[PDB]
């Protein structure tokens, strides 16, 4: 996976402490590229299980779509993480040719 | 499977995207015919996994026990879901000689 | 299950339409036979979801104790459901030899 | 799902920061087409967690039932929001053939 | 529920404009079937919230109880409602065959 | 649960028609081995709820600790409810070897 | 509840057009079974809302003591109320076996 | 609420600053449709509290009654307001077809 | 939320110890693009809790209706709250293009 | 808590008989402790409720601001109290070291 | 697993009739030694089942930790438990050479 | 297998109709005899699929270490099954010389 | 989690017995770094359940945004809670290299 977009989501896997803050279930409805039975079954998890839990699921879920990073970045200004957006959005430039 | 009922089940599994509003629980109760296995097993899915995870099991096992069709359409008039009852009736009487 | 008392049970199951309006938690004061986990879990289940999709629960967990259906009788006629209890003791009747 | 009726609840899916000030609960009662069991389960979840997790309950069960555009516009006129009704019937005739 | 006394109810339902007058607290004296609970409940909502956020609970509590429509009427006359009571009798030989 | 106390509360459960009367929130002063957690969700399920509803709360809640019957007896004279104190205490000493 | 005292409170409950005459005022110094608690709320109460909203509070404390009705036919013979007493005291004898 | 009658309400709410000045102990004798209840919570209101914060409850009072605003008017003449009821009459001329 | 108005809000939660003194109760008329069930649910919030518990729900009800800066601008002059008024009035123009 | 302050709020949980003439309203001027939200809540308890279900809030209000003691038992003497203060002096010095 | 805490946990187990009163939420602010996830998920689970349900759940975490039995101990004393704290300890103390 | 408890076992293989109401969950916590990894897996399987899934993992589990009838038949009588523990009982005694 | 920030945090999981007194409702307004969605279902909760259930979720809530301690410090303060306010700061320069 050589692509400036994949390999983003491959800093997440390896930088977990600084991510374990965002809630699953507030920015799930700021995030239109999920589909029907993806945004249901994450509920479903949250209400099972805890709220860490689900982390894994919603990063893994949302990479499958291509060009999520833009609408990772807006959701986090949005929810009043503008520290966090800044710091993926270096991240997304420092990989473009 | 060259009998009427049968057939009316492979209707189904060619047109899902008109069968996909359909919800598993509110729908049980209405559906007798199911076993207390049949019905304990569902309603533990549904909790797992979403809600559409779980409307292929429900037709699968629905099909087993003849007769399925008229308690079939009877729940969907109950449950103001006539315009999709309407359409399964008319695909019955297609088949019959 | 050819008993007199698991057949009554059956019926309910086929004739839900009538047994809707029964409400869980009034009438779980009534019935001393549940236990303290039985009767924890069906007033958590009516918080999370709706009063109806606790129906099943409690139809459920109360046919495993043996003589229940005097109990039920009873805890229908003093919560003045007395048209409903009298279906139900014409049943019971039906069946025993 | 490529019908007029369908197309307009992606709409609202991809902008939901404008349709945020719907309040469920004064609008539950001018919504009939909601079943029973359906019209109970929104105020059990109103009241155990918050106002806006409810917002998605709304909208996904709204949808299940056809013809539900008109009632939701009438709806919204009816609850001084005529800026937003307007708004989804303008996007209801965009799609109509 | 194909009986008339449950379809009145249903019409209760579709036409809630022309029911939002009435009153929970002045009525609830006049409708002596309502058990010790449920008249006991409906005062503690009406503390808490509004006034019509508790019409809902009202109507759904009454229609459990059969012959709950002659009550009603009865009550609606001698609250000075005489033209809703005259709306309801209406409807109720309406369905009656 | 082979206790002499244990055993009295096995009593309240299974003759619930004659502990109806026990007002909770006027008891509650009375009664110094509830902790402070304990006393202030009482008075929140109160607010919300009817008082019927808090009934079972009440004494599942007190049966935790033990020497709680000799505190309930004193509480129910101090109250005016003489009778019901009395045959409290006939029950406790019918276990007591 | 079999008794002839609670049995008695259902009569009044069913006829309260009868009943509505009672001035709680005027009458709570001569019912010295209330409380000091009972008897403060009732004032609160008749200060914040009308008379007529007081006197469902009234009776619904009054029947929690036993004995109660040979006290509430005293006080309405000394209020000049000696025609509703007589009414009271025919229902009291027509339940004692 | 598309009633010429109900729209005059409407009116009222928009312009308050020149219905201050209807006192309401001195025109409720004259206002006969309202009941024995209602006129007595709006006395024990006006004890309480000032008489501007009465003004609210006996408007939203007065409105449930059908044929209210030819009352309205009479009161007003008869109490040396006339030219606040020719303002009214001239409102309610304006929306009957 | 990019819009004057909806920015407006966010000054308000933001300086809180300056809008501390709106009285919820002498405001209320003079806001009359609140619904019937807004309003009356804000003064049943007085009545159980305090005054200032209510300041929260009064100004998040209010920013739901758009134009609502108008309507607050022009109550808070006539209340004698001229101070406050043009600080807000400022505020709104300092993000108008 | 094992704390000098904190262990006197306990003794008057376990001693609440000798503690019920205090009267609220008149000792809450002579608390400069409390907040103004504190302060404004406990008259509107007072005035839906009676006076001795003050009592409890107007405790458990007092206690979480530390050095509460001195005041209390300065107030009791003023309102003359003194009785009942210098009960409270003996026990906060029965745990100071 | 032949150590002295280890062994405790087995004496648990064995004996579960009297560790049943353990309320699992009032007691998981007092044990510090329970990570983020492990204390997010046991709410989770009390929520959707009941409290019993949980019991196991708790004990099967607490265990992980070492030293765990010294803060189980002290928060029995401070949640009013000191006659179950007395027996954990005197178990402790039975397996340490 | 010619020994009197392993016979046992070959019963209730042979008769299931009758052991069909053994809750899995609820009786785990009373058979100190399985392991962690044992009743770590069983909970599982209860949650994947069905609770009458789970009753053969259950029997065939628990028959693999000795003296397993005293512990079966003690938690069926302290979970309101005496029923059911009486007939165990004298199957045990059938064999044994 | 090496931040000194983050560490603060710990500080207070640890010592819970100290921060029992903190009101959440009170000083909901006084933290504006709180989104819409995080400040309304704090409320419910509160009404809910009780107020210390709450004081969980608000500290683990609060610690999501950045820059929380500054905030937390102020709102203490102007909440007559000098004495908590000045162990937190000292907590905070403890950490800071």
């Amino acid at each position: 996976m050589p692509f400036a977009e994949d390999k983003t989501y491959k800093y997440i896997c390896r930088n977990f402490s600084n991510f374990c803050n965002v809630d699953v279930v507030e920015i799930l409805p700021y995030l239109p590229c999920l589909t029907a039975r993806d945004q249901d079954r994450l509920r479903a998890t949250c209400t099972l299980s805890g709220n860490r839990d689900t982390l894994w699921h919603l990063f893994n879920t949302l990479q499958r779509r291509p060009g999520w990073v833009e609408y990772f970045i807006a959701a986090l200004r949005g929810c009043e993480l503008v520290d966090l957006a800044d710091e993926v959005a270096s991240v997304y430039q420092s990989y473009q040719p």
